[PDB]
């Protein structure tokens, strides 16, 4: 069934939770279309992936646990 989100990650970067939900949903929809239905479709979710990933990276850098440059 559905695999829940990470509580520690959400607690560390709550401002990224909605972006994560949107990315996970996009990816699941894409995977269903291509690998469950076997339909040759465009790659998807690059934008949703970027939004979430950048949000997480920004949080790590802001808290001083990831270098900026
Ligand atoms: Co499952």
């Amino acid at each position: 069934g559905p695999h829940m989100g990470n509580i520690m990650s959400a607690s560390f970067a709550p401002e990224c939770t909605d972006l994560k939900t949107k990315y996970d949903s996009c990816f699941n929809e894409w995977y269903s279309e291509k690998f469950l239905k076997g339909k040759s479709v465009e790659n998807e979710c690059s934008k949703q992936w970027y939004a979430y990933t950048t949000c997480v990276n920004a949080a790590l850098v802001k808290q001083g646990i990831k270098p900026a440059l």
